[PDB]
C-alpha cells in the first residue's frame, strides 16, 4: 500500500448541491470516469489522480489550494481561486481577472503553477474541498497520461503542449497550455461536520472569507496544513533538499557556538538554563559553567506560556545565570534570555504559508511555527553582528585584501592589525550569519551584552 487503490469508496454527499443525483456508491474509479478523464488500465507511474493522506504530507511543498465558485455549469462562467490568492473568471462562450474562454485561463494556469512550483517541487497537489465545479472544469486544463519527462531536462513532466506535442517540467513550461499528471486530494473525505469556513475558523482567524473562490483556497489548504502539522506532528518525514538547507544548518551551528561563547566569557554566567531540542548537545563543550538541560519538543500550534515552562516546582532557579532558547518559542523570553527564534514572515523556497500567521518551515523535517511576535522580545534586545576567536594567529596551508573591522574580537585587531587567517575566518563567519539572517532566523540577547567585554579576554 504505497498509492491510493481507485477502488477506495469516495463520499459524495458534499458534490450533491452541485451535482443533484449523485450516486452515494461512488469509487475513485467512477468518480474520474465521470470526471471525463480515461486511465486506461494503465501501468506507467500514474495510478489515481488522488492520493493519500500520507502521500499529500510528503509532498506539501506542491500544495495548491483550488476552487471553483459559479459566477452564475457550461452554460454559466466560473470563478476559479487557488491558493496564490488568483481568481481567473473561464467563459464557456485577491487579484480578479475578467472572464475569458477556456483556451486562454488554462495557459495562465500553466504560466501561475510554474512559477509558483518550479523551485518548491516536481509536482502539483491539488488541495480541496469539494463541492463539484472544481472537479468537473479539471477536463478544460487538465491532461492525463503514463509518467513521462520533461523535452529540455531529466525531471518529470507537469505540463503539456497543444501547439508542439511535447511534454515539459515546471522550469520548461513557457508557452504551455495543459496542466500533465496533476496530483489531488478533497479535504472533505476526512470526516468533518459543517462547512469548510466553519472548520477553518476553529484555529486560524487569518485567513477572512472575502467571498471569493481564492479565499476559499486559501482556507482550504490552511486546514490542511493545520490537520497535518499542526494537531498531527510527524518528524520521521524527510523531505528532499531545494536549496541552501546545508548552509543553513551548518551556519545555525557555527552562529549558536559563537554567541553561546562569547556571552559566557563576557558576563561569566555560573550556569547556563539549555530550553529545548530534547536531543540538545552543549553547544560550547569547553565553556566551565554548569550546563543544564530542559526538555520541550518545538511547539507548533502556540508558543510556550513561560509559566508552564518555568513553574510547577531543575535547578529551579531560571533567574541565576542565563536561559538559552535556541528555537524554542516562547510568548515571552525571561531578561536573562540568549534567543534564536525563527521569524515566520520571511520569503523563501523553504517556508510555506501556515496557519494562524504561522508558516510550514521545511528544511529536511517540515516545522509548523507560531507567528513571529515582537512582543514575546521586550525584555531582550536584538543581538548585534560581531566575530570572536581566541585562535592563534597564523595563517597555515583564495586572495587577500587587508580586514579593517570594529566587529572583528581578536587578539590581532586588539593588537592594531587584522591578520590573514582571523580575516578569512571573520569573512566566513558573516557569510555564514547572513545566510542564517536571510533564512528567517532573528537573534536576540540580554540587554547588558557588551562585546566591549571580550577584548579583555585576550591578556
Ligand atoms: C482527450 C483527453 N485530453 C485532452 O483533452 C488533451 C489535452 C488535449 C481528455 C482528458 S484525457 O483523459 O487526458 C484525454
Ligand atoms: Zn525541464
Ligand atoms: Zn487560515
Ligand atoms: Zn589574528
Amino acid at each position: 500500500p504505497t498509492h491510493l487503490s481507485v477502488d477506495t469508496k469516495f463520499k459524495t454527499e458534499g458534490l450533491c448541491v452541485d451535482i443533484p443525483g449523485i450516486p452515494k456508491d461512488m469509487t475513485y474509479r467512477r468518480l474520474i470516469s465521470m470526471m471525463g478523464f480515461k486511465m486506461n488500465y494503465q501501468v506507467n507511474g500514474y495510478p489515481n489522480m488522488f492520493i493519500t493522506r500520507e502521500e499529500a504530507i510528503r509532498h506539501v511543498r506542491a500544495w495548491i489550494g483550488f476552487d471553483v465558485e459559479g459566477c452564475h455549469g457550461t452554460n454559466l462562467p466560473l470563478q476559479l481561486g487557488f491558493s496564490t490568492g488568483v481568481n481567473l473568471v473561464a467563459v464557456p462562450t485577491p487579484l480578479m481577472y475578467k472572464g475569458l474562454p477556456w483556451n486562454v485561463v488554462r495557459i495562465k494556469i500553466v504560466q501561475m503553477l510554474s512559477d509558483t512550483l518550479k523551485n518548491l517541487s516536481d509536482r502539483v497537489v491539488f488541495v480541496l474541498w469539494a463541492h463539484g465545479f472544481e472537479l468537473t472544469s479539471m477536463k478544460y486544463f487538465v491532461k492525463i497520461g503514463p509518467e513521462r519527462t520533461c523535452c529540455l531536462c531529466d525531471r518529470r513532466a507537469t505540463c503539456f503542449s497543444t501547439a508542439s506535442d511535447t511534454y515539459a517540467c515546471w522550469h520548461h513550461s513557457i508557452g504551455f497550455d495543459y496542466v500533465y499528471n496533476p496530483f489531488m486530494i478533497d479535504v472533505q473525505q476526512w470526516g468533518f461536520t459543517g462547512n469548510l469556513q466553519s472548520n477553518h475558523d476553529l484555529y486560524c482567524q487569518v485567513h477572512g472569507n472575502a467571498h471569493v473562490a481564492s479565499c476559499d483556497a486559501i482556507m482550504t489548504r490552511c486546514l490542511a496544513v493545520h490537520e497535518c502539522f499542526v494537531k498531527r506532528v510527524d518528524w520521521t518525514i524527510e523531505y528532499p533538499i531545494i536549496g541552501d538547507e546545508l548552509k543553513i544548518n551548518a551556519a545555525c551551528r557555527k552562529v549558536q557556538h559563537m554567541v553561546v561563547k562569547a556571552a559566557l566569557l563576557a558576563d561569566k554566567f555560573p550556569v547556563l538554563h539549555d530550553i529545548g531540542n530534547p536531543k540538545a548537545i552543549k553547544c560550547v563543550p569547553q565553556a566551565d559553567v554548569e550546563w543544564k538541560f530542559y526538555d520541550a519538543q518545538p511547539c507548533s500550534d502556540k508558543a510556550y506560556k513561560i509559566e508552564e515552562l518555568f513553574y510547577s516546582y531543575h535547578s529551579d532557579k531560571f533567574t541565576d545565570g542565563v536561559c538559552l532558547f535556541w528555537n524554542c518559542n516562547v510568548d515571552r523570553y525571561p531578561a536573562n534570555s540568549i534567543v534564536c527564534r525563527f521569524d515566520t514572515r520571511v520569503l523563501s523556497n523553504l517556508n510555506l504559508p501556515g496557519c494562524d500567521g504561522g508558516s510550514l518551515y521545511v528544511n529536511k523535517h517540515a516545522f509548523h511555527t507560531p507567528a513571529f511576535d515582537k512582543s514575546a522580545f521586550v525584555n531582550l534586545k536584538q543581538l548585534p553582528f560581531f566575530y570572536y576567536s581566541d585562535s592563534p594567529c597564523e595563517s597555515h596551508g583564495i586572495d587577500y585584501v587587508p580586514l579593517k573591522s570594529a566587529t572583528c574580537i581578536t587578539r590581532c585587531n586588539l593588537g592594531g592589525a587584522v591578520c590573514r587567517h582571523h580575516a578569512n575566518e571573520y569573512r566566513l563567519y558573516l557569510d555564514a550569519y547572513n545566510m542564517m539572517i536571510s533564512a528567517g532566523f532573528s537573534l536576540w540577547v540580554y540587554k547588558q551584552f557588551d562585546t566591549y567585554n571580550l577584548w579583555n579576554t585576550f591578556t
